[PDB]
This record gives C-alpha cells, sequence and structure tokens, in this order.
RNA sequence: UCGAAGUAUUCCGCGUACGUU
RNA sequence: CGUACGCGGAAUACUUCGAUU
C-alpha cells in the first residue's frame, strides 16, 4: 500500500516534526525551525496586555499530514522578510510530492496573527495555486494595517 | 434563551435569505442578489469544455450564515460589480443584528477556480476580518 | 505558548443519493 | 449549481483541565 504517505504513522511524524529535528527523516515544507515560546516566556510577555504578539502560527496540510510552525515576528520590515522565507513554492511542492499521488486529497495552508486567521484550501492538484495565494495572504496578514 | 440573536430559527432564515430572498426582513450582509445557475445551465456550461461561471462566497456571524453565488467572467466590469456584493458597512450593519456581549466566531469564505479562502476570527476583530476578506477576494478573483 | 476534553459552526477532500427553478 | 447524507481532516469561537506539584 502506497498509503503510508497518508497513514497515521507519517501523520504523527509530521506533527512531531515541529519539535524534533526531523527525527526519522520526514521531509518538511518549512525552511525555518519552530520558535514557539515556552509557557513561562509567553506568560511573562503577556504583560501589556491580544495585540502586538510574539509572533504567528502557520501550518501546511497535505491530506492528513500537517506541519506546524510558530515564528517570532516583530512587525519590522526586516523581520517580515525573515519570516516570509519560512517556506516557498519550491519547498512546499517538494515536501508535498512525498505525501501525494493517485487520488486527489485536500491540501491547505493556515496562518493566524492578531486574532485573525486565513486558510487557503483546495485539492492537491491545485497546490501551485494554493501556494501563490498562500504567500500573498501571508504578506497582507502580517502587514495588516492596525 | 432568550437570545434569538443567534438562534436556530435565525440560522434558518439566513440560509433561506439566499433564495427567499427577502422574506421576513432578515438583514443580509450582501448587497447583490443570488445568481446561482440552475442544474441545466450549469450542465450546458460545463459541456462547453478553468473559467467557471462564477464563484461562491459567504459571511458567517456565529451560526448565522449567508451565502451567494455571483457570475464572474474575468473582466473589470464584472470584477467591480461582484466586489460590490458586500462592503465593510453592509457587514458591520448586518453583524450588529446577530452579535451580543459574548464573542462568537465570524468568518468570510470564498471559492474560485478550485481554490478556497477563509478569513475567520472572533467577532471583536470583525473590522480586521473585513479588510482581509476584501483584499483576499480581489486577489483570488485576480489570480 | 504546549497538550487534552467538550460544546457550536464553518472549510476542504472523497463517496452516495435526489432535482425544471 | 441546488439539496440530503456518510467518511477523513483542518480552521474559528466559547468552556474545562494539565504543563521542572
Amino acid at each position: 500500500m502506497e498509503r503510508a504517505i497518508q497513514g497515521n504513522d507519517t501523520r504523527e511524524q509530521a506533527n512531531g516534526e515541529r519539535w524534533d529535528g526531523g527525527s526519522g527523516g520526514i521531509t518538511s515544507p518549512f525552511k525555518l525551525p519552530d520558535e514557539s515560546p515556552s509557557w513561562t516566556e509567553w506568560r511573562l510577555y503577556n504583560d501589556e496586555t491580544q495585540d502586538n504578539p510574539l509572533g504567528f502560527k502557520e501550518s501546511w496540510g497535505f491530506g492528513k499530514v500537517v506541519f506546524k510552525r510558530y515564528l517570532r515576528y516583530d512587525r519590522t520590515e526586516a523581520s517580515l522578510h525573515r519570516v516570509l522565507g519560512s517556506w516557498t513554492g519550491d519547498s512546499v511542492n517538494y515536501a508535498a510530492s512525498r505525501f501525494l499521488g493517485a487520488n486527489q486529497v485536500g491540501c491547505h495552508y493556515s496562518i493566524r496573527f492578531r486574532g485573525v486567521s486565513v486558510t487557503i484550501s483546495g485539492g492537491s492538484r491545485t497546490l501551485q495555486h494554493l501556494c501563490e495565494m498562500a504567500i500573498r495572504s501571508k504578506q497582507e496578514l502580517l502587514q495588516l494595517t492596525p
């Protein structure tokens, strides 16, 4: 069965990908490692008070194989350029080719920032279009005028 | 209880507003009427060969959801028209009818050429959802 | 921020069924 | 395109619990 690309095994490994260093060798769509803060650093930051957070959460799904990232974002132009490099059409299509094939599945990209979530979703045979819409939506959300 | 601001009866009317369309007076966020094709017109169109008849969009304030299908043939005259299906005003005005002190989940969703975009978040960021939804709609309909 | 549970919706993919708007 | 399901996920909102006892 070629449906190890979808079996719960690769699913758990894709979820574990966020925290390990790719342990087991699972290919990821992201080009930068996770930066999610600790409970204590998160608790301490939240002093004044949901606005201007530490960063944003994004994820790429290929069927039920979901990868997640939390990246720091200081709302500066330099930081914007840094976090916009967390993934690219190339890195997504490369990673997607490891979990797609035969029957079409649903793919999605999701990003949350300042209490606003954007999800681009569709069939795996439209992935290139998802990427183009995903990168453009990521720019606007992170630069959304307050 | 007794909040019919987000009741099953109001969820049904908002769903019926697409077809009713104005029956009972339910305030909709859309300014244009539904243009959904019939089964046959949708068939004959696909029998012609990418470029669909139009697109689907919907606004949700909690469980109260409004839907529209609008024709869109990839022209500035058609883009400007369908961009007028709703505005920030028409959304906020409609939302204030289905929102109370408790924050609920609001969302805008649009599907075009096999791609679907959904902007969601708490009713406290509705102004920000509107700004994102309009930029997303224009971007999607324009590649 | 992380994990888990429930509740209310939506979205995508797949499959089934029924249609004159 | 519409309606009704069934399956598999995801997203959002709200709620509860745990996170070098």
